């Protein structure tokens, strides 16, 4: 509840983060976010989007124990959805994927915070 802000992530916590990440990676609507955006697919993306993010980058960061607090992990995840909704139009498949996957992420996140306490 404020644990998210102040309590340093533990190894036990990281098992949970990995589980959440795996659940997102397995979601059928997560397909656009699995890997970094391909420049060939979206020629102007990396000029528009200043802080790109993707689930593989986050997998790497989880592996390296990059996050010290839950808020940092959550901010990285939110960057994915925000980037998506900013770059794509509201009637795009990508945009829809962002909506679904973010609601899913919130459900899982609540799960994790509850398990944490």
């Amino acid at each position: 509840t404020a644990m998210t802000v102040l309590t340093p992530l533990t190894e036990k916590d990281y098992e949970g983060l990995k589980r959440v990440l795996r659940s997102l990676q397995a979601h059928k609507m997560a397909w656009p976010f699995l890997e970094p955006v391909d420049p060939n697919d979206a020629p102007d993306y990396y000029g528009v989007i200043k802080e790109p993010m993707d689930l593989a980058t986050m997998e790497e960061r989880v592996q390296r124990r990059y996050y010290e607090k839950l808020t940092e992990f959550v901010a990285d995840m939110t960057a994915i959805f925000d980037n998506c909704r900013y770059y794509n139009p509201s009637d795009s498949p990508f945009y829809q994927c962002a909506e679904v996957l973010e609601s899913f992420f919130v459900q899982k996140l609540k799960g994790f915070k509850a398990s944490r306490s």
